[PDB]
């Protein structure tokens, strides 16, 4: 069901918190080539969460679900803009700018945090 396929897809979100969190001990740590290819991870699982949700949503939409396509819609757009903050932050690493990419991290954190009793809310919803 939409709501199996949302549980599967906040556990690919989930996994994309513990990699990030591990990637933030090693920036801290100064392990760059650990960075690099965490980056590159999470990349993989943000592209594969967002086209997840695109399921989810459309998915709602045919089914006339009016109150979980709200909720849906506010969910990708704050998504959205954690990707640019992430989109942000490979920049930084790339360009070796480290004030840039601690600034990003803790937005990135920010913006996922407040975007979670939404979560909540739409595995209710659907």
């Amino acid at each position: 069901s939409v709501k199996s396929e949302y549980a599967e897809a906040a556990a690919v979100g989930q996994e994309a918190v513990a990699v990030f969190n591990t990637m933030k001990a090693a920036f801290q740590n100064g392990d760059k080539e650990a960075v690099a290819q965490y980056l590159a991870r999470l990349a993989s699982l943000y592209t594969r969460h967002e086209e997840l949700l695109n399921r989810i949503l459309e998915k709602a939409r045919r089914e006339g679900n009016k109150e979980a396509v709200t909720l849906m819609n506010e969910f990708t757009a704050t998504f959205q803009t954690g990707k640019s903050i992430f989109n942000a932050m490979v920049a930084a690493f790339k360009n070796g700018d480290d004030d840039s990419f601690e600034s990003y991290l803790q937005a990135l954190e920010k913006v996922t945090a407040k975007g979670e009793t939404l979560a909540d809310q739409i595995a209710k919803a659907l």
